[PDB]
């Protein structure tokens, strides 16, 4: 039923209009950076142990690493992201644990070489009308993401899944969960125009039925 439900929501959702799409977003929604606040929710519900090196990738402004480089267990962040044009730069400030970070911009992480990290911090995943565009993003991360996990056993991981409903993500989500453990959460921070979970390594669930609960929660938002 996965696909067939988070498809239905994809396509209602497709059919509001700009009011209807901003008043459904934020109903019943938790709620500086958003960014902040999801990593944050995470962290204290124990998603993910951030510890030792933690790569963050497509670190974008880097809200996450900000966060991760705050963090007790954490001795040094690094940090990757596009940077090109449209594409977010990250924000320099002068906050604790600063300079513990090592932001690179201009890097594409689908190319990049797995190397030593004890956590691995994954937020790729931009929205877009069509759930198939979005199951293709989405494929490709979690490809890269089993490359990192797989050069470093037993690290820990918090991964964005942006359109996990669909059928080849659900079954490369089990097997990433078969070869790695943890499981797949909704953080209730998330706005309802999103389907995005979290493939995580601190909590072990039942992927497939967690997010048809989270297309059924949404459905019932939109009614
Ligand atoms: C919007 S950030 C997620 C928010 C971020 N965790 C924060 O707290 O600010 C996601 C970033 O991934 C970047 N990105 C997308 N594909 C990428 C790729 N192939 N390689 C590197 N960065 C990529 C995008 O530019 C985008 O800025």
């Amino acid at each position: 039923s996965a696909p067939t439900l988070g498809e239905i929501w994809k396509r209602k959702l497709n059919q509001l209009d700009a009011k209807e799409f901003m008043a459904y977003r934020r109903r019943f929604v938790v709620e500086v950076s958003r960014g902040t606040a999801k990593l944050a929710w995470i962290d204290e519900r124990g998603g993910v142990e951030l510890k030792g090196t933690v790569v963050d990738l497509g670190c974008g402004r880097g809200s996450w690493s900000y966060y991760a480089a705050s963090q007790p267990n954490v001795r040094e962040v690094k940090a990757y992201t596009l940077g090109t044009s449209g594409h977010e730069k990250p924000r320099l400030v002068e906050t604790f644990g600063w300079n513990l970070i090592t932001f690179k911009s201009k890097v594409d992480v689908t190319k990049m070489e797995p190397f030593q990290a004890d956590t691995v911090l994954c937020d790729i995943g931009e929205s877009n009308p069509t759930a198939a565009v979005e199951a293709s993003r989405t494929l490709t991360v979690l490809n890269v993401i089993s490359r990192w996990l797989e050069y470093n056993q037993g690290c820990g991981f918090c991964v964005k899944v942006l359109n996990p409903y669909s059928c080849d993500v659900l079954e490369a989500l089990m097997k990433m969960q078969a070869r790695f453990g943890g499981g797949l959460i909704r953080v209730p921070l998330s706005r309802n125009s999103t389907h995005e979970m979290y493939f995580v390594s601190g909590i072990k669930n039942n992927i497939m039925g967690n997010v048809t609960a989270v297309s059924r929660q949404l459905l019932k938002r939109m009614e």
